[PDB]
């Protein structure tokens, strides 16, 4: 359901952009706006969407609670990542929004999302723009994504069981870390690079709740070896 | 071809919208901009204007009537959030993309957009062979001009792009499952002569992830550190 689909805006800084994003959302029937650390402070027509915008300081807080995280980027600035086109994105998002919150993440005008931020997404979506001019304006990008989302949703209004939330996955990663510290595989005050490798892997696998359960079972059993 | 797709703006009232529309075009590979009686004068040489937008505006055709904008086009499609007064046939934006690209292969095509606030008159919509409504929120169904152009141009580019493998490491993945089973046996998480259920769940999990050899090396390293 459309109310479960979050438009997440990271550190947006041009005050007109927020209004444009809000109008785009509303026209597509989206309403659930999240602002990660806005450099401009909350003048348009879709006032409601912005008045009811969640604000948070960090990206993690916009993501915890979602089962599906999708980041947007014109080009890759990470190792190979699972990719969706905007159509596929719309389908997958509408499919999961029935039960759980979905985060569609958008970066800053001019500089976009960082590598670090992009690594907290389960999928990357690149709109297939003209290669010489492949960056759309933030609000435009939202328009495209939201339009595909509405297509998919409309299709469902044409007459399974949830995924773990980012929260659960994070608990599993904590458990994984402590296990690796225990066995000595990673060191005290590790820079988090091995953990990032493993997160890349499991993000691509995208564990279901029972799979996650089994994994933590295994971790638990290992720790009783010491 | 994309240069044969005419974006036609009738009587644009805010500049800023002209820049935005120009940028939407450029990012989707469109360049053929037509202005019918702009109620504004597009600057072009502004530094504020994005990349590619300036050239699209500078090379725009400026005419006095819609008919000139439609001259030489076999296919004319107009846009409107809703047009119940008229019995004109509808396309959704996807169909419009397809139909436009097929035609633009050989003949100019016009995609027409209206004034902000009031859109196109019914006389002007009557000059279009088809109408496209972007399916929207029934309560809030009018897109911003530039956003409507963006959507239509996106579907056009998708339609145009349309006109332009076994997992290699199965053996290694197997070796990994073998060692994984030995580890699970050694920690007691599975028992001798297990019916292979936990293992199967694990294999579904890891196999759909299509592990890279790097990742298999890390996983193996972890298994090895456990025994220690
Ligand atoms: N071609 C494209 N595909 C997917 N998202 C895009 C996009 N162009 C712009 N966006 C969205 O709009 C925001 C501002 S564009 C920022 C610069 C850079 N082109 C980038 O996307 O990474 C981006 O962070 C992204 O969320
Ligand atoms: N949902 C939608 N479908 C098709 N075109 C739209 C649209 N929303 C806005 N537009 C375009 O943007 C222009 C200005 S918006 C003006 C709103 C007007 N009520 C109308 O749609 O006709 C319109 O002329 C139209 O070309």
């Amino acid at each position: 359901m459309l109310q479960n689909i979050r438009i997440v805006l990271v550190e947006t800084s041009h005050t007109g952009n927020m209004g444009s994003v809000a109008r785009a959302m509303k026209t597509m029937g989206l309403t659930n706006l999240w602002l990660v650390n806005p450099l401009v402070k909350p003048a348009a027509g879709a006032s409601d969407v912005i008045g009811n915008a969640h604000i948070v300081d960090t990206l993690d807080e916009a993501l915890a609670g979602c089962s599906l995280v999708v980041g947007t980027s014109a080009r890759s600035r990470t190792l190979p990542w699972p990719m969706l086109d905007p159509r596929e994105c719309g389908l997958k998002s509408v499919a999961e929004a029935a039960n759980t919150p979905v985060a569609l993440v958008f970066g800053r005008e001019r500089v976009g999302l960082t590598n670090e931020e992009l690594q907290k997404c389960h999928y990357h979506v690149a709109i297939a723009a003209n290669p010489e001019y492949s960056s759309l304006n933030l609000a435009m990008a939202v328009q495209v994504i939201a339009y595909e989302v509405r297509m998919a949703w409309l299709a469902t209004q044409e007459n399974e069981t949830p995924y773990p939330l980012v929260d659960d996955l994070e608990r599993f990663y904590g458990h994984l870390e402590q296990t690796l510290l225990a066995t000595g595989f990673i060191r005290e005050n590790h820079p988090g690079q091995v953990m990032n490798k493993l997160r890349r892997l499991f993000t691509r696998a995208r564990p279901e709740s029972q799979e996650l359960n089994i994994l933590r079972g295994i971790l638990a059993s290992i720790e009783q070896q010491n």
